[PDB]
């Protein structure tokens, strides 16, 4: 248990009352006090979940994340205004981090705090002991759901290594004197091992900032820290998923006949694959209960929904966009009743899918990579949003985020390849590449195509067939498979003319040629080039 005094030295002073690892009863209780105003105020819907509005912010602010430049972080950051390659590693001087930190401590200062104790990693070797500090309930909530809940003999001797205070009800007046890119700022400091969120209230924040800690510990220990999602069959296949957001990686994990470990951020030790998390977050945006069951039905009390439609009789409108594309529901891992428990881990992946999500209809649905082309694409992390808010004609607009999660890249894109490689290599683990994207229809291809091609590949079918090779991506493309429709097989039989796929091809091969010359600075890089497209 917390006293009053624990949080004095946090800089937090007049503590009224502190909430110490909440259970879901009282959360539940809390969220839904009729007394509640403004985004705090939780809302019953009809499926007995919870509701909750993030506010202004639906979705995460890359544009005020800052991490402290001191003698800890210095050398071995990988810095935006330092290292080659956009990233969102803004330097922050100590002194304006201090003016932050005032801020966020005095806001938090005489109020009614929740405090929540979790894990940041299944494994106690690697994991972090986290300590998040809320004055919102459902916020607290939301780290219930998405980390590690300790049990009463571990909270017996927990010490914090992190700590994370989130201060969304205040904001920097000062930031245009300071240089700064708004009033709000998520903050890190490695020194102080400290998070400070101010302005925004999207609890997304708090997840991909500790998974950003963990993308610049673990690397630097020889384990790999991924963005994917990852599950296991009957016979201790694992099978890892990397990609960018919306490309499948929840939906496609959550299958019945495989072992959930997990669906966002893996570490790979040499023991195997590990969940950071204790639980998901799913995308609820025209959600169907008929195509994603197990994730509909996790829907229920103690899901966390966030932003979602909620009608007048409770009812939940779940293909209401109008406020965010991006509707999220967050939920123990225990609310998937196929899972790996106790500890979310398993044994090595042997099959390592990377997705993406191609608004150029190009690529086809899945392709055997090579080794240099496992490397080549996932430093290329590609994907493509059909974007241009689609009441123009046509905008398959593309996004190129070094190891499917550029966003989280604590360090350089490279050193994340490397300890992948030899985990990849120790393992005999083979490489996919999977468009959940579009073809020539201008749709996206079903869900249920996607897992028959999944299927095929976790059970070999894939790697038993006859393959050719496509043309410029140079890309081993399966003659058919079980399951799939062979039509689409051949991302050129979707065109009414393969002159028609050429064209795009040349224009989607060009972007990635120009995207990877960041690479070429390295014989390596240099030499993976041969791994990628040509004209
Ligand atoms: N063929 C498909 N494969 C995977 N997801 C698909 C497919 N077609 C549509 N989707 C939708 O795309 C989104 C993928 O989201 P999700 O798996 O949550 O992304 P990630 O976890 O990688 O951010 C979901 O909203 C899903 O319903
Ligand atoms: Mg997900």
């Amino acid at each position: 248990g917390l006293t009053p005094q624990e949080l004095e030295a946090y800089g937090i002073s007049d503590v009224h009352d502190i909430v110490y690892n909440p259970s879901y009863d009282l959360l539940y209780q809390e969220e839904l006090d009729p007394s509640l105003t403004g985004y705090e105020r939780g809302v019953l819907t009809n499926l007995g979940a919870v509701a909750v509005d993030t506010g202004i912010f639906t979705g995460r602010s890359p544009k005020d994340k800052y991490i402290v430049r001191d003698d800890t972080t210095r050398d071995t950051f990988w810095w935006a205004d330092k290292g080659k390659g956009k990233n969102d590693n803004k330097p922050l001087s100590p002194e304006t981090w201090q003016h932050l930190k005032g801020l966020v401590t005095r806001q938090l200062s005489g109020k009614r705090l929740f405090v929540v104790d979790a894990f940041c990693g299944a494994n106690p070797d690697t994991r972090l002991s986290v300590r998040f500090i809320t004055e919102v309930a459902w916020q607290a909530h939301f780290v219930k759901n998405m980390f590690i809940r300790p049990s009463d003999e571990e909270l017996a001797g927990f010490k914090p290594d992190f700590i994370v205070m989130n201060g969304a009800k205040c904001t920097n007046p000062q930031w245009k004197e300071q240089g700064l890119n708004s009033e709000n700022f998520v903050a890190f400091n490695l020194t102080e091992r400290m998070q400070l969120i101010g302005g925004t209230w999207y609890g997304g924040e708090m997840k991909k900032g500790m998974f950003s800690m963990m993308n610049y510990l673990l690397p630097l220990k020889g384990i790999a820290s991924m963005h994917c999602s990852a599950n296991v069959g009957e016979k201790g296949d694992v099978a890892v998923f990397f990609g960018l957001s919306g490309t499948g990686k929840t939906t496609l994990s959550t299958d019945p006949k495989r072992r959930l470990i997990g669906d966002d951020e893996h570490g790979w030790d040499d023991d195997g694959v590990f969940n950071f998390e204790g639980g998901c977050y799913a995308k609820t945006i025209k959600l169907s209960k008929e195509a994603e069951p197990e994730i509909y039905n996790a829907i229920r009390r103690d899901a966390l929904l966030e932003n979602v439609t909620v009608r007048e009789d409770g009812t939940i409108d779940f293909d209401d966009g109008s406020k965010t594309e991006n509707t999220r529901v967050s939920y123990p891992i225990y609310h998937i009743d196929n899972i790996v428990k106790p500890v979310s881990k398993a044994g090595h992946a042997t099959k390592v899918i990377f997705l993406t999500a191609d608004a150029f209809g190009v690529l086809p649905p899945v392709s055997r990579l090579t080794a240099d082309q496992t490397q080549y694409h996932f430093l290329s992390g590609f994907t493509a949003k059909l974007a241009g808010t689609e009441r123009g004609i046509t905008e398959p607009t593309p996004t190129f985020s070094a190891c499917f999660g550029a966003a989280f890249l604590s360090l350089h894109p490279t050193q994340y390849a490397e300890v992948l490689v030899k985990r990849m290599q120790a393992a005999g683990a083979q490489a996919y590449l999977v468009n959940t994207g579009w073809n020539g229809t201008g749709k996206r291809i079903s869900i249920k195509d996607t897992r028959a091609i999944i299927d095929a590949i976790l059970n070999g079918s894939l790697d038993n067939a006859e393959t050719f090779t496509l043309p410029m991506f140079n890309l081993a493309i399966p003659t058919e498979l079980p399951g799939v429709d062979t039509k689409i097989l051949d991302p050129r039989n979707t065109y009414a003319s393969p002159e028609q796929w050429q064209e795009k091809a040349e224009t989607l091969a060009k972007l990635f040629i120009d995207n990877f010359d960041k690479y070429t600075d390295t014989p390596a890089g240099a030499a993976l080039v041969a791994a990628g497209p040509k004209l």
